[PDB]
């Protein structure tokens, strides 16, 4: 029983990423986190079913939303492991 990597959304890199496609990921981030209390400030783990969610807001398919992550730095393609159940078949 390995434990799976929780993705981990840096957010101040997030703040830095334009609002065309941030604006909305903060906003969620941000009624998360104020509605939890919040801890985290800087980073922001949530779950790989739970990042599928943000794929039906920003109406993305969820392949192409997590590279998206990926692309701006807010997210690691080490966790790319992790949303790959198996490699291959």
């Amino acid at each position: 029983m390995e434990p799976p990597p929780k993705l981990v959304l840096d957010l101040e890199r997030l703040a830095t990423v334009p609002a065309e496609k941030a604006g909305p990921l903060q906003r969620y981030a941000a009624t998360i986190q104020s509605q939890r209390g919040d801890y985290n400030g800087k980073v922001l783990s949530i779950r790989q079913d739970d990042l599928r969610t943000l794929a039906v807001i920003y109406d993305q398919s969820p392949s192409v939303l997590t590279e998206q992550l990926i692309s701006w730095g807010v997210l690691d393609a080490d966790a790319r492991r992790a949303v790959a159940s198996h490699d291959e078949l």
